[PDB]
């Protein structure tokens, strides 16, 4: 990193608690899992919290940390870092609405977008509650015109598909969401999400739909994302291809048709949407934080207004407990310094997040833009060059598909994987006994990786049946040999309603929140994204058919000129 | 890893050419890739192989290595390493039928599923030839069959519904293929993918299906799966439920609904399956490599014969490519050393897949199970604890999409991740100009990956815009620099034929096949995901209302308390 050119930070390599971390980790981290187990009968409960959702089914949100290589002292050490590092005072001024993105001098709200209490925060000596309840009602409105077929098209048909038009932020977060609450949406509103800028998806979208019974919901920060303006421009010209081909008069069908979400007013206005069709956000709110938001408006025409209600009074509550409970009883503080622990410490530069629930399929991928593009910075909020390792790379499917696929890795690879095992103990979907075989994979896992299984368990095994060959014992003993010791940690909710699901996505944005505030990085912008966007709009002009180039470098060139000479 | 009590392998770390790539490590790691591009114009070229996939089209793989820390010294050692571990003589060995999987004394011939030359491939001194040939014949039949209409459901209703019930090997490359080869499908044939155990999974695609017009296709190796026989034992109930429910006699219905694709004959006739609806495969194709065995019948009857014809044909053009061009044109085994120079040297546990085709979103899930069941091993075949790092985490999101939810930490992270950025230079889709301005995006990754923008670039920008501020300038300054250097792969086809889609698998199984050699490793078993099943097994039992268990560590002992206080 020194290519970056700025000063090395000591800010926080320079902590007494770091330094004690790392004293303790020389001493601890070669320990077992298992050793802390034996020593602590109460480890389960001591290292466990649970957070009551405070919803009438009694459901709550259970961390279960303590498959970890985390003994009390280095537990107390974990807190004494969160409370050097100003985490406490961190959360407050980010909850107040100070200006806590310091690159780009912006407040990190999106906890005011769930703010159930309606307590006042303030953006400008302005309070934002009121604005935020608009556009909660704005939604509501909308939304109840969607789904009781009230809001037609511009031939008299009432919605039959919603295409969400929109990438990253404007879409991770309504695939995951209505992906995650499917067994409480409106099955007749078929979901569609076009985020690619690649063809293809737009392509496939439009076969799947019926254009006269389509809302598009363009979803865009800035609303001048090539992608979802490219994409949004050939949504409109289908529906206009449409009608053309039909006879049809066109005028007045965007404004049926089409809806935005947007902080932009302007380009909005330019595309040919209504305002009273434009969904407002903030600068604020980013976009890997605004499932919350106007973004959430697909969720809110799948789930209805009143689930959606649920969603963010989940969030508010795990926003209130992060706020206001203490260091040794607080979740997602308590989550982000096992992360830290691991990171930092251990060197574990990967986090599987395995949700054991087939509806929150999508939810590593929403996690992967949550995590990876908050914390992978390598700059500190003061313009210094990282000491530490900030974030890690996410990855997980759905189980038990990942142990069919990856899980091997897991338990038998060169890496330490730290887990995130996410489960519902009741089903949305009674079907036999699918559940409870379902869930002995989920409290298995995390045991296995946990205890393992060493060299005398697996001979005693082999004996046990009819091995009788020392060859046979000898040869698969080191195969079948399990070193364990493989963190995970067990987030276990009674059922994933949708308050469960906005308790669960607010764990992991405070999460990152603590562990950003620890690095002491700015969780909250995304200069990377930046040279990628600059270079392809470089690179456009000069994709037509026989192109030569020799601006760019060898490879670049090479490749340029390769699919000029056969694209078209 | 002194928890597996084998003694340290030696045999990789005591190479010569090993010894030799670490002391080129320290002389050239440090060095930019831009600066290899600086000193050699023809770097594009020469750090890049085109392998014509034989078809009339001109379809190709391409693979441009260029993007890395790889000098002529380096890479010439890396060839040095393949020969010293002799790779061409194991690659001979896996080819000819030999029992390379040590560990379970297998042949790993996968490769002869897609052997369209149908030279002698030898297992017990049987060609499997006819028998890999005649399966195809009988998947060719069966799919024509379903495709026409000619295969009826118990009320003579044509097939409208495929339901492919099946985990992980049986499941991932099923849904990656028709995925990736959605434009070349029957359109009027819905596919559908039964794999987790979770209730939900199985309950969705029987609100989606009219059971009637259903084919499920059970696929399982062993056909004891838990989780596939589970699924398979519930859709078999649903087809049951339906018929009872109408008054409908069910005789005879599910010979006419259940096809079977599996090794094992007996589980299969237990389950209530005619033997003429049993397609056949072998104990020599590992679950994660048989897409290209009856495993892909769901694939066949999307697609069609002539193009899983193709999709086996693209696979085989690489494997003969694979086995027979030299060393240092060999774009599997480059690919393959190129990996281990990352993981093995500069310490990179992860590897990003990055496919810039919307239809390819499911192959980064598919690589991550062929890449880590296969690699992630601790153990050599010697029976030997691994003394390097073996298989990376595999993750990945299909282009756009990825660069909007985790480029920032790709680019601006603390960690080093190398990426296989694969794209089509011809769409299927021809929609607008959106492959131009996606493959603007493709091409420019690379480059910024690559490149980056040093502080000197960004200070010259910001002067060329309107700054006139020192203080934002410096503030600015180090968020904006991107240091570069980061690795890349360009996989670049002509097109996503099927064709094509074989050969990126088949390259993608056969670097798999050189890093597992490298490592000393077998690339072809999966111990790894035994205890999880055996745990799961035991966990079983006691998950019913109100029982307490004992027996377990405390935190699985009280998660599966609360489970059973809470469940039904």
């Amino acid at each position: 990193l020194k290519g970056v050119g700025a000063d090395a930070d000591t800010t926080l390599t320079s902590c007494a608690s770091w330094t004690q971390l790392q004293k303790l980790y020389e001493q601890y981290g070669d320990e077992p899992i298992k050793k802390h187990f034996e020593t602590d009968s109460e480890r389960g409960q001591r290292y466990s919290v649970k957070v009551s959702l405070g919803s009438k089914d009694e459901n709550f949100l259970f961390l279960d940390y303590s498959k970890s290589h985390i003994n009390d002292e280095i537990k107390c050490a974990l807190l004494r870092l969160a409370e050097e590092r100003g985490i406490r005072q961190f959360v407050q001024s980010v909850f107040r609405g100070e200006r806590v993105n310091t690159t780009e001098n912006r407040p990190v709200l999106h906890i005011a977008l769930r703010n159930r209490s309606n307590r006042p925060i303030y953006v400008d000596g302005k309070d934002v509650m009121p604005a935020v309840n608009k556009v909660l009602d704005q939604m509501r409105s909308f939304s109840e015109k969607v789904r009781t077929g009230e809001w037609k098209g511009h031939t008299g048909k009432a919605i039959r598909h919603v295409v969400n038009i929109g990438i990253g932020g404007s879409d991770l977060g309504p695939v995951m969401a209505t992906e995650a609450l499917k067994p409480f949406s409106q099955r007749d509103l078929s979901l569609h999400f076009v985020s690619n800028v690649d063809g293809t998806h737009i392509a496939e979208v439009l076969k799947s739909i019926d254009i006269e019974a389509t809302l598009f919901i363009v979803a865009s920060k800035t609303f001048t994302t090539q992608e979802t303006i490219t994409n949004a421009l050939s949504a409109r010209r289908a529906l206009l291809d449409y009608l053309r081909s039909r006879g049809i008069d066109e005028k007045g069908s965007v404004a049926k048709h089409f809806v935005a979400l947007s902080t932009n007013n302007q380009k909005v206005k330019e595309f040919g949407i209504d305002e009273e069709n434009m969904f407002q956000f903030w600068d604020w709110v980013g976009g890997r934080y605004s499932m919350w938001s106007a973004i959430g408006l697909p969720i809110m025409i799948s789930i209805g207004y009143e689930n959606f209600v649920e969603l963010l009074t989940g969030a508010h509550v795990i926003d209130e407990h992060f706020a206001n409970a203490p260091p040794e009883q607080n979740v997602p503080l308590l989550l982000a310094l096992v992360g830290v622990w691991y990171i930092n410490f251990f060197g574990a530069v990967t986090h599987a997040i395995l949700p054991y629930d087939q509806y929150l399929w999508r939810l590593p991928a929403y996690l992967q833009q949550l995590d990876m593009e908050s914390n992978g910075k390598y700059v500190t909020r003061s313009g210094k060059t990282v000491s530490t390792l900030t974030g890690p790379i996410i990855f997980g499917e759905a189980g038990t598909n990942g142990q069919h696929a990856f899980y091997q890795l897991i338990h038998q690879g060169t890496n330490l994987i730290p887990c995130d095992f996410i489960g519902a103990i009741q089903s949305q979907n009674k079907i036999g006994d699918h559940h409870k075989i379902f869930m002995s994979n989920f409290f298995a896992q995390t045991e296995a990786l946990m205890i393992g299984k060493s060299p005398s368990e697996v001979r005693r095994e082999l004996e046990a049946a009819g091995e009788r060959s020392a060859e046979k014992i000898n040869a698969l003993l080191p195969h079948k040999t399990f070193i364990g010791g493989r963190p995970s940690n067990t987030l276990l909710i009674k059922s994933l309603t949708p308050r469960a699901l906005g308790a669960i996505i607010a764990m992991y944005e405070h999460k990152v929140l603590v562990q950003g505030a620890i690095w002491g990085i700015d969780s909250y912008d995304q200069w990377g994204v930046e040279l990628g966007k600059v270079l392809a709009k470089s690179i456009l002009p000069q994709l037509r058919p026989g192109m030569r180039v020799n601006n760019h470098d060898s490879s670049t060139n090479g490749l340029i000129n390769m699919f000029n000479e056969l694209s078209h």
